[PDB]
């Protein structure tokens, strides 16, 4: 179960799952996974590859460019992206090859990825390669980069600031900030653009539009969430990290608030710091952070979302996969317990998949007997539940002509934790959707 830095032919066997952790820039995506695939190819496996996101899997398109890679939005090597993956296993192939790149990609549709993917290894019927250079249980914050890095702890501006941290906006080069959450990244880059700055913003709500942004010369600060430790390239000459996150909790199985800003784990600072020092020709990359790392604790919500997915998803006759065997111990659910009805698993995945709705939640409207379109627990819960905004409670126009006060059954603070989330949760309790 150790990892390995160089692919060989024999990883392609059936009941191989191999961990490839070369470090950052060390060229994973652009030259081992093509390596991979032509020798797929020659042995004439069933093959998907998993990427992160939309935009890595264009990275890929091109990287493979003139292989018989099949992209896929929802022989042949079939490409798609790692939501895409689980999205189609919780719909009513048999590929014996799986290649996930990005594999330390902690949200719960990857996570659930990789529990399918090593039981299907498991059971004999495939191989896997995980491609990451930071596997789960990574300690190490600061790994080898193509040119060396000047890493500076320092006091990193968690707020708009009015005065002092002149550092941060002297520099001449471009760079790559890290925030815990879309809201404080909000607030950081308004700060930053009063400053003069030309400012891109990326969460994953927006990634997939705003990065191209980022492929062009006349920028000056990405103001990103954790979503860029995902495989996002830039031509950057600073990362600042604040080394924080915020990690979603279900508190006593009742509600899901957000908890933080906290440390950050080691996989993530190092995936962070790893957006830089990746020129072998060009020195003098600096890497500016905040605090210290933290491991991930019993708790994270994303673990469990997990497993309420892949609870629903079919694998062979009575079996349900189980987390991939690293990440399953930070989960006290027992194998099944999440398994819904026919028509409430219907529900489960619409809410999630048209409603946008967290897992949890679109689960605890689910096991309730909720139907999609029905939308009253959206305003039925205890007072403490009422969502505000403005500071004043939030209100909706709903279809049948009631003005009533946000206030959910069941409290998911993701769905109310900035302003593009509070816009959709509100749109999708008044029973309209936004075209997308
Ligand atoms: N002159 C250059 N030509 C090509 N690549 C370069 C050059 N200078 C820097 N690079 C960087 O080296 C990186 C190595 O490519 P690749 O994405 O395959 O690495 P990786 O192992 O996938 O990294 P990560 O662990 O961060 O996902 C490129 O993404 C690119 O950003
Ligand atoms: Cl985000
Ligand atoms: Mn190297
Ligand atoms: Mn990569």
């Amino acid at each position: 179960e150790t990892p390995v830095e160089c692919f060989e032919p024999s990883m392609l066997k059936k009941k191989q799952l191999t961990v490839l952790d070369l470090h950052p820039g060390a060229g994973k995506t652009r030259r081992v996974l093509p390596e991979i695939v032509r020798e797929a190819i020659k042995t004439r496996l069933r093959t998907v590859i998993l990427a992160p996101t939309r935009v890595v899997a264009a990275e890929m398109e091109e990287a493979l460019r003139g292989l018989p890679v099949r992209y896929m939005t929802t022989e042949i090597v079939d490409l798609m992206c790692h939501a895409t993956f689980t999205s189609r296993l919780l719909q009513p192939p048999n590929y014996n090859l799986y290649i996930m790149d990005e594999a330390h990609f902690t949200d719960p549709s990857s996570i659930a990825a990789r529990g399918y993917i090593s039981t299907r290894v498991e059971m004999g019927e495939a191989a896997a390669i995980f491609m990451t250079a930071t596997p789960p249980g990574t300690r190490d914050a600061f790994p080898d980069s193509n040119s060396p890095i000047m890493d500076t702890e320092v006091e990193v501006p968690e707020r708009a600031w009015s005065s002092g941290f002149d550092w941060v906006t002297d520099h001449s080069g471009k760079t790559v900030w890290f925030v815990p959450s879309v809201r404080n990244g909000n607030e950081i880059a308004a700060c930053l653009t009063k400053a003069g700055k030309r400012v891109i913003q990326l969460s994953r709500k927006t990634f997939e539009t705003e990065f191209q942004k980022t492929k062009h010369q006349e920028w000056d600060f990405v103001v990103t969430t954790d979503i860029s430790e995902m495989g996002a390239n830039f031509k950057a000459d600073r990362v600042i990290d604040s080394r924080r996150c915020l990690k979603p909790v279900i508190l006593d199985g009742e509600r899901v608030i957000l908890a933080g800003p906290m440390p950050v784990t080691h996989a993530s600072a190092a995936q962070r710091r790893g957006r830089i020092g990746r020129n072998p020709n060009k020195p003098g990359d600096e890497y500016l952070y905040g605090g210290g790392c933290a491991e991930t604790d019993e708790d994270h919500a994303h673990w469990l979302e997990a497993r309420m997915l892949l609870d629903n998803i079919y694998l062979q006759d009575g079996l349900i996969a189980s987390l991939y065997r690293p990440e399953a111990d930070k989960v006290a659910a027992i194998e099944g317990e999440f398994k819904l009805r026919t028509e409430q698993r219907k529900t489960f995945v619409e809410l999630m998949k048209r409603g946008d709705l967290p897992v949890w939640l679109a689960y605890q409207v689910a096991s309730a007997g909720i139907t999609y379109t029905d939308r009253r627990w959206c305003f039925d819960g205890t007072t403490n539940n009422t969502i505000m905004e403005d500071s004043v409670p939030a209100e909706v126009w709903t279809r049948h002509g009631e003005k009533r006060v946000l206030k959910p059954r069941w409290m998911d603070a993701r769905v109310c934790s900035d302003h593009a989330a509070l816009k959709s949760f509100k749109e999708f309790a008044a029973g309209k959707r936004a075209a997308a």
